[PDB]
């Protein structure tokens, strides 16, 4: 089954409102630049981003000109003619709109609360994407926390079956509506709905998982924002899933979440798979087409795991653009991100950069020693691992933010199709490294085991193993004279 | 209130059928033995044990003389000429007929199943009681668990509705019919059923803790078998707690469950009090009237928490008795468990034992250096801090197992009794020790705390304490923009004044 290859075109509303091809100073990145090539390398463009209004609809942001925005959305259906897989999705919500103290945050709270908004809800959804000619729904809200999820959940599965009734509708069983969202890629957040997650999931083709900004200015040390594998030497954090509302036992939450741990693209993905009924298809790894800058690092270890003097807030407070030879970031106001395509352009330009790769985490990262700057991205090169880790793992594909990050060449989607398609690419001995990996073992991802049918009335002693029910069971201590599931002194170890 | 004073009077069916009060061979401990003073010391007796029949009613073992079981009973009911507060109850259970493995367990887990199966065992009860004599219901189920528990509370309280009618037919409100139950004095066993102590409890007048065989021949290392606080040179165990289904968070779970820890008398009486609902006036401390020996003990520690050979086996599978100067054992055919009245003779028997004091636990014990024996028991002394914690802890009381093991005066029972009502006794300035308490808290025994309340809108940092709610709550990481409850990151920590 090919991988999916999600990207992301962003496009503000005074972009579209003044859409042009012709001139990078109003739109730097027009449609037009989503060469044939490039459209048969995605399987998905979400296009983004509309939003909840306090009507609690689906809708555009009310200062669109729906003329131009039309055009915009038309341009990008019409690259399906270079590739009959391409869907066009459209967004609903983001972090500036859906985040706790985001502008429409009580839209999303509120559309879910009862099955008339949900209702309404998911009726505009399905009006918005066969009126504009989207090919499906994502729903990016970052995060609905633990009393909206079931109000999430419903309305989730009624979109569905509008999508579902929508398909067979418009005789599109050879390319079906879908319905995506773009989910927590870091354990904090990821709690709010975690102990829902097969219930969030089952509606859906996708969850595409943020599985970067695991650093950021926001933390006291500077560390990479998208590593695949954990490096002993940078910072670690508390597990808040151990934490999340499961209702499992403390044995059960300690081996599915040590705490510490290292907040890695791979911690993400396993805690998604240790619980059931939670496909490795339906999850989709997402890697940024951009890098995080961060100043006042001191030497050692080339910026990675230092002390920084980084504003956090947004928007930037200042106007010092400290990022040498960024300048997106000065056009952007904000030294603190760069798309790849800046940062190529800064490591070719003798700004006093050096390249420097981790090679526990997999990822690559700039130092500029005289400055005291720290940038902390993902290339082709990261990119190798990633796509190994997603065919490995069986992921349903990878997703980026966003297209207008890539260089103009389009190498990072080139790079992501080639590991996946191309006949003459072999990773076969690409060397995954031995960067930590998320070993929690949750009732999702037991392993295959052997043991002795247990027997009613025989006594036990502790760390003794007997099948039961189809699992594997150990005891937790001694003189067990119960059976698995009604004595609690009996662990789930393993399955088969 | 005056605390209470739970006696265990337990004979075997065969001494009911060939009941004696002229010899000690025949019948060791006869009513008889309990004089006036003694029932006057007593609260209650409760005599042991009655089963759960096959038909799913409260029975005798069917093999007893019904008549000699008549007369056994109204020996002791006999003693309420002396104490107007004395109650005879009877027990249901106990280990032999009980424990998952016993002979009657079936009939325990069948009888509390359905509402139908509940009126009958719980009629079955009441008759019994008003049949035999008795004055209240002791059920020792050891243990419900699992889907049982829910049938189990619902039985207690099928008892309770059926005792409150029968003590207002009976004209007997000066001294109500009592429904009690023996819980375990453990966290391993007490786990089946915790999650649900406050429900189990509504319906009872006391739940009697079996705060005793904390340590046995089962286990590699020896120790004091009912210590009151803990050693940390001592074994630590695995907190079972832990694993009940609770639906607390990690955070909650370790907070309230320190594991390791000290398997106590005082850790069991703080995990109960730990739930919500649990008044302390119902708590009984159980102690034991008997000590536990162990053979090849290493020196060094008086014994203490040392390596043994003793053999685990029930019963004892071998023909060595080995506990020097322990004529009961011989009797009884067992080294391993000696009366108190046995051990004191064995102390007064220059036999080589030393009796030794572990000032943290505040129990004794006996080392025998030539012979490489440890016993762990408890006396008048050990008494003393564990009348007082009950008294400081506000408990229901003290029961123990059992009245035949006291020593010919009744020594035991008179210093519990003196300890709780004596005049002449002072133990203001009796020093509780330096022993390990447990200290554990859970989402039902917040202290009060104070914080600003929380604001909505606001982003707090880890560590960040809030009021809302009812609670206080802290925060376990940072830049937390989502309200206290449910949510993940926030931990009740305190109850709002
Ligand atoms: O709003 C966005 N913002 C960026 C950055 C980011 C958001 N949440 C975490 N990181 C993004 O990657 N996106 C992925 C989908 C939401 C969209
Ligand atoms: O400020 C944040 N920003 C988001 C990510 C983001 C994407 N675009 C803007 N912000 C985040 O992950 N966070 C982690 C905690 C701080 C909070
Ligand atoms: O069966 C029993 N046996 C003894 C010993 C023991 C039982 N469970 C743990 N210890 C006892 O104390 N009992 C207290 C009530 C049950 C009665
Ligand atoms: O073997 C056991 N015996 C019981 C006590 C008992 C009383 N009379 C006989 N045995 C007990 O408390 N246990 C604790 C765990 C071992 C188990």
């Amino acid at each position: 089954t090919r991988k999916a290859v999600i990207g992301y075109y962003f496009i503000p509303t005074n972009q579209i409102n003044n859409y042009t091809e012709t001139d990078t100073s109003v739109v730097p990145f027009p449609v037009s630049n989503i060469t044939p090539a490039k459209a048969k390398q995605l399987t998905h463009i979400n296009f983004s981003f509309l939003d909840i209004n306090s009507n609690l609809e689906c809708a555009w942001d009310p200062a669109t000109n729906d003329a131009k925005a039309r055009d915009v959305v038309n341009r990008l259906t019409a690259l399906k003619a270079h590739n009959p897989s391409l869907r066009i999705m459209f967004s609903i919500g983001g972090w500036y709109y859906s985040n706790d103290l985001g502008v429409s945050h009580a839209n999303y709270v509120n559309a879910v609360k009862t099955p008339a908004s949900r209702a309404k809800f998911a009726q505009s959804c399905v009006r918005i994407m066969k009126d504009y000619g989207f090919d499906g729904v994502d729903i990016d809200w970052e995060y609905p926390q633990a009393a909206e999820v079931d109000g999430f959940i419903a309305a989730l599965q009624e979109i569905r079956t509008l999508l579902n009734q929508q398909t067979i509708t418009d005789g599109r069983q050879a390319l079906p509506y879908q319905l995506t969202i773009a989910g927590a890629g870091g354990a904090f957040f990821l709690s709010r709905y975690y102990s829902k997650l097969a219930q969030i999931v089952a509606p859906l083709d996708y969850i595409n998982l943020m599985t970067y900004d695991l650093a950021g200015p926001w933390e006291k040390v500077t560390n990479h924002q998208a590593a695949l594998f954990g490096d002993a030497a940078g910072p670690t954090f508390y597990n808040a899933l151990r934490e999340a509302n499961l209702g499992w036992s403390w044995e059960e939450l300690t081996r599915a979440f040590p705490s510490p741990f290292s907040l890695t693209v791979d911690a993400a993905v396993q805690q998604h798979l240790m619980m059931e009924g939670v496909p490795s298809a339906k999850i989709v790894m997402g890697v940024p087409f951009y890098g995080r800058a961060f100043k006042g690092v001191s030497g050692g270890n080339g910026g990675q795991y230092s002390s920084h003097s980084t504003p956090g807030e947004d928007p930037y407070p200042s106007t010092d653009y400290w990022l040498v030879g960024c300048e997106e970031c000065v056009r952007d106001k904000d030294p603190r991100i760069a798309s790849y395509r800046q940062l190529e352009q800064m490591l070719q330009g003798n700004y006093g950069y050096q390249r420097l790769w981790n090679d526990k985490t997999k990822t690559p990262y700039l130092y500029h020693a005289q400055n005291g700057l720290f940038v902390t991205y993902d290339d082709a090169e990261s990119f190798k691992y990633k796509a190994k880790y997603i065919k490995q793992q069986q992921l349903g594909g990878v997703m980026f933010w966003h297209l207008g990050q890539d260089n103009r060449n389009g190498d990072l989607l080139a790079a992501l199709d080639r590991y996946f398609n191309a006949a003459d690419y072999d990773d076969s001995q690409l060397d995954m490294g031995t960067g930590l990996r998320y070993t929690g073992v949750g009732p999702g991802n037991l392993p295959i085991m052997t043991a002795p049918a247990y027997v009613p009335g025989t006594t036990y002693a502790q760390g003794a193993l007997v099948s039961y029910q189809g699992y594997v069971w150990q005891t937790k201590w001694g003189y067990i004279t119960s059976a698995p599931g009604s004595d609690s002194a009996w662990l789930k170890v393993g399955r088969v």
